[PDB]
């Protein structure tokens, strides 16, 4: 309800104390914004490592995909005005992303890689996030990475996936 919306706002704010309280009051740990993203997603894109750990410890699914596509596609798909979609995505999710691109199926790991924050990536991988999972465009978290530790962290986890699969 409003408690699910309060969860997402606290996730954006990195307010771990508030996230834990709302979770204790029955907020859905996998609640989705009307435009299609989760609390773990909005925490990941904003480098909110503190809240990511709280969400993972409370059972958040790290492999869900954003139902948000682009301002253009989501405006038509859902029948909202494009300016409202753009403002909402910039204000309630992130304003440094190119939201003209397509994000459908992006997981929290996708967003954590786009933010170039090794700590959030490492925590998401320890929470069971699939580094081989593709978005609607077919891109994995690797495909969004850049030369650095984030790639290396991904490469070893991807290597361990082949090793530890069943």
């Amino acid at each position: 309800s409003n408690k699910d919306a309060a969860l997402l706002e606290a996730a954006r704010a990195n307010n771990m104390q508030e996230v834990s309280r709302l979770l204790s009051e029955g907020a859905d740990v996998n609640a989705k914004h009307r435009l299609g993203w989760t609390a773990l997603m909005v925490a990941a894109i904003n480098r909110n490592n503190s809240v990511v750990q709280v969400l993972l410890a409370a059972g958040a699914d790290p492999n869900l995909g954003d139902d948000f596509s682009s301002v253009y596609k989501t405006a038509k798909e859902q029948g909202i005005h494009s300016l409202e979609v753009l403002i909402t995505r910039e204000d309630d999710f992130n304003n440094r992303l190119n939201n003209r691109a397509s994000f459908k199926g992006c997981t929290a790991l996708h967003y954590a890689v786009l933010a170039d924050d090794y700590r959030t990536v490492k925590e998401l991988l320890d929470g069971g996030a699939n580094p081989l999972q593709r978005n609607e465009m077919g891109h994995t978290p690797l495909d969004y990475a850049r030369e650095g530790e984030v790639m290396k962290l991904l490469r070893t986890s991807e290597a361990k996936y082949q090793e530890k699969q069943r």
